């Protein structure tokens, strides 16, 4: 995250990081038993890690959970990143409580211009790199799809939407791939692309989750 904050420990309580050895992108809890990510952030090998603040600190309030399944979305197209979304189940439920909880999927699609909550341990510069070990977080406004296929003209599909700020400075940026985006208390968006972090007129593109709520309840009710 560019421009962001520390969100404060575990305050953002549905959000995961993915380690395969070492951070890899993030992801949200929907329930005990499920995360959902990126499809782009797929590996074999995935541990969810739950209840993190420092990444590269034993808190105490961690949950450290092997995935057992990983389920990208059978339309994926890494090409064109559309339908960039993933479900990892857990090989054992979560213990949910004040520092781990689930997030609410959407049940109608977020309004342009509404400011949602992005977050994660990617890059915090437009202009090189650093990584942070604590949890970033940013607000950020939806664009309108007007504004967003005008910033990546033959690129947004219906299943994208772009967040942020055209004038550049605050982002989100590699790492925080497969994160949340959540507005009025719904998973809204995951973090999915863009041109560069933070640069003028190239905001994020996140993958619209409210596109995907009939495929996220058959998959978890057969799975
Ligand atoms: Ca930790």
């Amino acid at each position: 995250i560019v421009g962001g904050y520390t969100c404060g420990a575990n305050t953002v309580p549905y959000q995961v990081s993915l380690n395969s050895g070492y951070h890899f992108c993030g992801g949200s809890l929907i329930n005990s038993q499920w995360v959902v990510s990126a499809a782009h952030c797929y590996k074999s090998g995935i541990q969810v890690r739950l209840g993190e603040d420092n990444i590269n600190v034993v808190e105490g309030n961690e949950q450290f959970i092997s995935a057992s399944k990983s389920i990208v979305h059978p339309s994926y197209n890494s090409n064109t990143l559309n339908n960039d979304i993933m479900l990892i189940k857990l090989k054992s439920a979560a213990s949910l409580n004040s520092r781990v909880a689930s997030i609410s999927l959407p049940t109608s699609c977020a309004s342009a211009g509404t400011q949602c909550l992005i977050s994660g341990w990617g890059n915090t510069k437009s202009s090189g790199t650093s990584y942070p070990d604590v949890l970033k977080c940013l607000k950020a406004p939806i664009l309108s799809d007007s504004s967003c296929k005008s910033a990546y003209p033959g690129q947004i599909t219906s299943n994208m939407f772009c967040a942020g700020y055209l004038e550049g400075g605050k982002d989100s940026c590699q790492g925080d791939s497969g994160g949340p985006v959540v507005c009025s208390g719904k998973l809204q968006g995951i973090v999915s692309w863009g041109s560069g972090c933070a640069q003028k007129n190239k905001p994020g593109v996140y993958t619209k989750v409210c596109n995907y709520v009939s495929w996220i309840k058959q998959t978890i009710a057969s799975n």
